């Protein structure tokens, strides 16, 4: 279902058995997935969020972020706990107002808020291109072409420790997959397609952990879109995804009518495809109903290298063609030891009062900042580098930086970096120990923006820091509405 871009959210708690073990969640809309949030570029979107939630075990209060979304100007409305905003208390409700210009493309929405996005809260995000520039190359792009790729878990978010190495349970594509262990025979997703139709297929990661081997037997995919960003069209048999990410693919019905497995396998839990796990089916019309019986290729020839992607745009890259040639370059030093992860040598914990308030209460500078040691100041108009050197226990992660999306002047498994046509997005891996992984945008946007490793449970064992950008014109720049300063006294009052 598409609800907005002017809607009510309500966030209730639910049992749901997507793999058949019913289980406790927090729901936004209703559904698992969440109903897809979508409008057209430069729409006014109005999300009025009503926190219903009454299981604790799984946190009564939230706050939703709209992942990939700038929020130039509407920093307060960017979601992140006691970095933007104090979270929304049970009872209340709020006003998520914003604007989206010149994006589109395919985002996502989740709880950020704890580890309470793995506990169900998190849908689709699509901002439509009425000019859509690749508009030709497909006859069907609407909310059935959506898939979802999402792990879940038997065990409460709230519980899992912590970390401490932590598993899904089962692979959810579009919300329904079966469980890794005792795989009972539940109901599987099903994709349908027309003999000779073209199809904008639109794959969101919405994992809280795993990256996925994507693929579907028989089928290429053309990839036209990477984490928002129009790309050169890119012919694949493969993608690995990894968390937070997003891709569009033209996916041409060319194949005999039948049943075709839908493959996802992720990165740590059930390997393979017994009984029908890491699995959905996509159907033709006309074809019996029945499981495919259809096998992947025993090795794929084409799979997804990030450093075969490009820009449709000219983006290029800002600053100067080697390693520094920024205004203002950082080299990270990203750390894990004792269950705990590091960024230059601080653990993130979440402050009492929220960056952003902090900022507008009148601090000038990340020395006048908490939590110390876990902000870095940025000045404006600037060009950033950022290298993020992996190495920290495992590994892959996927870095994400809010308010900004970026150049990926070099990726992960490739010592070579590209300072000319590189792909952008927000959310990539830096991949594997000796790797450099390596980013760069311009500072036109005052605001905290967080950078952290989207794997969620990494997140809760502190692989973050704030970009304090622009910190003198934050206020000037943000003005934020009365219900978003009565946030913290509810919350404080409330705990
Ligand atoms: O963005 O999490
Ligand atoms: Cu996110
Ligand atoms: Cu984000
Ligand atoms: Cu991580
Ligand atoms: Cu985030």
């Amino acid at each position: 279902v598409q609800i907005g871009p002017v809607t009510d959210l309500h966030i209730v708690n639910a049992d749901i058995v997507p793999d058949g073990f019913v289980r406790p969640a927090v729901n936004a809309g209703g559904t698992f997935p969440g109903p897809v949030i979508a409008g057209n570029v430069g729409d006014n979107f109005q999300i009025v969020t009503f926190n219903q939630l009454i299981e604790c075990s799984m946190l009564v209060d939230t706050s939703i972020h709209w992942h990939g979304e700038f929020q130039k100007g509407t920093n307060w409305a960017d979601g992140p706990a006691f970095i933007t905003q104090c979270p929304i208390i049970v009872g209340n409700s709020f006003s998520y107002n914003f604007n989206v210009p010149g994006m589109a493309g395919t985002y996502w929405y989740h709880s950020h808020l704890t580890t309470q996005y793995c506990d169900g809260l998190r849908g689709p995000f699509v901002v439509y291109d009425p000019n859509d520039p690749d508009a030709n190359l497909y006859d069907v792009d609407d909310d059935t072409t959506i898939i979802t790729l999402a792990d879940w878990y038997h065990v409460l978010a709230k519980e899992m420790g912590a970390g401490g190495a932590i598993t899904a349970d089962s692979t959810l594509i579009d919300g329904l997959g079966r469980t890794h262990v005792n795989v009972a025979a539940v109901p599987l997703s099903v994709i349908t397609v027309e003999v000779g139709k073209r199809y904008r297929m639109r794959l969101v990661s919405i994992s809280c952990d795993p990256n996925y081997d994507f693929s579907i037997d028989g089928h290429d995919m053309t990839i036209i879109e990477t984490d928002g960003v129009d790309s050169q069209e890119l012919t694949v048999d493969e993608i690995q995804i990894f968390a937070a990410q997003r891709y569009s693919f033209v996916l041409n019905a060319n194949q005999p009518v039948g049943n075709y497995w839908i493959r996802a396998n992720p990165n740590s839990g059930g390997e393979g495809f017994d009984g029908g796990i890491n699995s959905a089916i996509l159907r033709y019309d006309g074809a019996t109903t029945a499981d495919p019986v259809t096998v992947a290729s025993t090795v794929h020839t084409k799979c997804l290298i990030e450093t075969d992607l490009h820009p449709l745009s000219r983006n290029g890259v800002p600053g100067n063609p080697h390693q520094g040639g920024a205004d203002c370059n950082l080299n990270l030093s990203l750390g894990f030891a004792c269950g705990n992860f590091v960024i230059n040598g601080v653990s993130f914990t979440p402050p009492t009062v929220p960056v952003l308030l902090q900022i507008c209460s009148g601090a000038n500078t990340a020395a006048d900042l908490l939590p110390s040691g876990s902000v870095i100041s940025l000045p404006s108009n600037s060009t950033i580098e950022i290298a993020l050197p992996a190495g920290a226990a495992g590994g892959p992660h996927p870095f994400h930086l809010h308010g900004h999306d970026f150049a990926v002047s070099e990726s992960a498994s490739n010592s070579t970096s590209n300072y000319d046509d590189p792909i952008w997005r927000d959310v990539v891996s830096i991949g594997g120990v000796g790797d450099n992984v390596t980013i760069r945008f311009c500072t036109d946007n005052p605001g905290p923006w967080f950078l952290h490793c989207h794997i969620d449970w990494h997140l809760d064992a502190g692989f973050a820091i704030v970009f304090a950008e622009d910190i003198p014109n934050t206020a000037s720049a943000n003005p934020v509405p009365e219900a978003w300063s009565n946030l913290c006294p509810s919350y404080d009052s409330a705990h």
